């Protein structure tokens, strides 16, 4: 009798399905994690056309497994304890259509067995503090590494160190040490356990898609440290470029997250609302919250400048300086500047022609804009002191220029008649190059 | 002053009797733990006729003293915290009339100092965690035996290693390893404790006394093994049979829990209507529960055929066979029959006849009753291959029958007549002796 | 060294190489997580299995199961005569699936080799769970189809002098339309009093696939035990089988010892 298995649980930890009369005595409801754990069940069932296989790792008394079993999902429960396993089968028993199978067994091993493409998505809420106490955090890490290559998404729940028990000494500092070796991840909701009053956040992990709610596809490869607060995924015809503004440890000031804020918020701006006479990469989805934000684009060819000169490769600095030139003095025209023209905000296609790829750095108002186009003189030297004949002679051309007059459409005019103008060589000079090659150290 | 003592009180731990003020302060209201041990006191003072002895061992601030007192009871309260202490008399002095005595003192040495017939009632409420954790699970075993030993009944609740809390790791597996030992024991609730989400179950125990709501009768011997999920108490006209259900430890899978429940059911049922013709033990009392089930009947004379066997006694095997037959027969005439005849099963009394004491076997409903009457060769043989005349004549005639004939009216008169019956060993055979005697190795 | 690499779905030994430090060689292994990696067929799997129902893994691929058998095993695994069973039960298979007798239809064939460590053979991939599974899940069974479409097979095998020496449940695969064949064929033999005891042992099967045989599967069983010795074999099996309603009732007469005899080889 289910009475009996019930009482024989060393303890209720979850509300038994379908058993209202023992919801008083479990220690938790369950109803807040399941609303959220259904959401993401449907998002990613839509997203794949079909029902999933779900694995339910410390399944306890099966609430989630059979939950989800209740919707269509295929589901398989793990436990390592007898007394949780007898409960879920008498359970899963009396829901016979539910494809429901439950096991005892421990999810180290579990995880090791598991062939990827078996399960869709793999839950584990509030048990990997056990094998953290255990085991330690390193093999901690490589099992949800291997969870998350042989599933499509992973929910965890996860203890933390604040939580006021004698286990949390052993804790990382910040649960996302656990998961920051996985792809992709989100907090996505943070829950009371009522053991005490510090919540456990809940996190959407995967290592083949982005899952957004908007947004849930395949990603093909992906990048954090660009040319790490910020990862980019590559799927077929998308970047996704997402941005923590919350991250752990020492990792960013209040500083500068506002700024990874504020560039990723600036980014969206511009690229919703280009300006006439600017070929922007187009916007595909977007959305922001407290702990990050995130966009994708459509995919751009080519490859960024600072990796082509790291690895040496040719380049045609003429094509390079021309193309760009002209889109930042189209850009002023409609009176949009670019606060950081660097190598790594660069992309060069096959046919040499650059293009600006980051546009958080972007601004609209103020003398002005003198300080940008003398970085841009960096740029141009760094993209080669170290300037021949005749973009030597441009540069000097440029300096000769009053102040007031000093602006892109300056720079791109005197760049296509450079050829024509006076050698820098016969001038006394010699300043400007001297101020340059300073600058560009400095 | 009452409000000093209060105040200097490391923890309110209890409500303060007859003082609400402070209800909202204290960590435990008490009042469902009291709601229960006011009724235990009752059934107790009830069967025993008068008012009861009590010790509380770990009083706190007195309150389950104070309340029992206020009903009548002579109580006395220990705590090794002189603040606790100095609350209870301080209390007990509002009370004038109350029986109600408090000493400091540890537990430990109480029990080594306690004679038996001192006190009726001991309770011992979320106080042998502590002792637990600085003397080790085996002392504490001991100390609840001499407790048991010195009382009519015990109260414990017992904290669980499931609690969250560091102690918690040096709690046994299961808190009923701390009372096993002792003769009766039975969970009668599960409370709050306000510390965490896992409650802690009470127990009633005796190693003087079957304590059933129902039935409250001194035993005087007790016997778990028989010829440990089963329990059996002998009082002066009665055998108290007490199943778990609900076992610790690896103990009973699902199916043996079941088994329990289903034979101590079933045995329940045929008892309390027994067929015609057949002369069943008659029943006192019964009930079932999630934990366990128990059912009280009269005694009867003789002894266990299985212990005779092993302790080589004198039997007569025609009459113990004849009898058993005899029951069989009648059993089977009223649509009854019995799954599992074998000696454990059996008691033979003073005149050598037989009966059958465990019903959990029987059965109402099937080609059949076949497989039986094969069994009841097997038991036949085990009673003494080893066949000599005229017992293996008998089970030739009965091998001779077309089976849709076998039954027990068949057994019963081939055995009536079998000094008449042709020879077996004069017949080619041979099989029906090889294939019990290899049933009767299997 | 396997142990470092065991956990891995597919792996095969390739070549041993001298260091130059010393007269140990390192063996070299080739490892997949996923894909059959045999020089003569090389294909993604979708899922594998070493258990069925640890020396033998099966992978299956879309419309193929690739069947591997290790003769050498790490540790104690293996004993020379178990590793020489595996040996052999995949060289007969190889052979008996590679010249089927005609009025069977055996899997077809896609690939094979054998070396010392190990052999495979990778078959076409046929519908349907394997009983022992069905029997363990508690699955919906129709014993009379599975028992009629099996005993014809059988039959056919005996009609070209083909025996098998091991009628289990985990030897047997069950189709949609409860139809039953074997997939297993290691134990395949070609010649012998026999075919007595592979009778006896379909009577266990038949007990295990249900002491437990209701009408008139008692009766079929009754009707082959009054059959002299020389005569039983799987033809008379299927033909009694065919008839069982119209056979006499075996609870009818003084049997019963059949009975018996099977329950007590059931259990054993
Ligand atoms: C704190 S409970 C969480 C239960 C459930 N996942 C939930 O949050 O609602 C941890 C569960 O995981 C199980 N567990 C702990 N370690 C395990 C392991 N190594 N393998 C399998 N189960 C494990 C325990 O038996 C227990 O049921
Ligand atoms: C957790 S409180 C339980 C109080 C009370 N029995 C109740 O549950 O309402 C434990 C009490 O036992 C007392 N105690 C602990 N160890 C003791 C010992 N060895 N001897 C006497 N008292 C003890 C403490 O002073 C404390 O008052
Ligand atoms: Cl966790
Ligand atoms: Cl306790």
């Amino acid at each position: 009798d289910l009475n009996t298995l019930v009482s024989e649980l060393p303890e209720i930890y979850q509300t038994i399905f379908g058993h209202p009369e023992w919801d008083g005595d479990a220690a938790r409801d369950c109803n807040q994690r399941l609303d959220l754990i259904t959401e993401q069940y449907d998002n990613l069932s839509r997203a794949l056309g079909r029902p999933l296989n779900v694995l339910d790792l410390g399944c306890a008394q099966g609430f989630f497994s059979l939950s989800l079993a209740s919707k269509g999902a295929t589901i398989v429960g793990i436990d390592f304890q007898q007394e949780n396993i007898n409960v879920c089968r008498a359970l899963a028993e009396e829901n016979p259509d539910f494809a429901a199978e439950f096991r005892v067994g421990r999810i180290e091993e579990v995880i090791a067995a598991l062939e990827e493409g078996e399960f869709d998505l793999a839950i584990g809420l509030s048990v990997f503090h056990h094998i953290v106490h255990l085991h330690g955090i390193d093999e901690v890490k490589r099992l949800l590494s291997r969870l998350a290559d042989v599933t499509q998404a992973v929910i965890l729940e996860l203890a933390v160190k604040e939580e006021p028990f004698y286990w949390g000494v052993s804790q990382p500092d910040d649960p996302r040490e656990l998961i920051e070796q996985c792809a992709f991840y989100r907090l996505i909701g943070e829950f009371d356990t009522h053991l005490s009053p510090v919540p456990r956040p809940m996190y959407l992990v995967s290592n083949h898609r982005v899952l957004i709610n908007d947004f849930n596809q395949p990603f093909q490869h992906w990048q954090n440290q660009p040319y790490r607060s910020r990862r980019y995924f590559f799927g077929e015809d998308y970047v996704c470029k997402f941005f923590y503004y919350d991250m752990p440890h020492g990792i960013l000031t209040a500083e500068e997250s506002q700024r990874n804020k504020y560039e990723l918020h600036n980014e969206i701006k511009f690229l919703t609302q280009p300006p006439a006479g600017f070929d922007a990469p187009a916007v595909l989805a977007h959305g922001e919250n407290a702990q990050s934000g995130w966009l994708v684009m459509e995919k751009l060819p080519g490859r960024l400048l600072s990796d082509m000169l790291a690895a040496g490769e040719e380049i045609d600095r003429e094509k390079i300086l021309g193309s760009l030139l002209r889109s930042l003095a189209a850009l002023e025209k409609q009176g949009f500047w670019h606060d950081d023209v660097r190598p790594w905000n660069v992309m060069v296609d096959a046919r040499q022609h650059a293009r600006l790829i980051d546009f958080g750095s972007i601004v609209t108002t103020p003398s002005w804009p003198t300080n940008l186009v003398q970085s841009f003189f960096v740029f141009v030297n760094e993209l080669f002191f170290n300037l021949p004949q005749p973009w030597s002679n441009w540069l000097y051309a440029v300096w000769q220029e009053p102040v007031e007059r000093w602006n892109f459409v300056l720079l791109l005019a005197l760049f296509e008649k450079k050829a024509k103008l006076p050698s820098a060589e016969q001038q006394r000079g010699a300043t400007e190059q001297w101020i340059i090659a300073q600058e560009t150290v400095l």
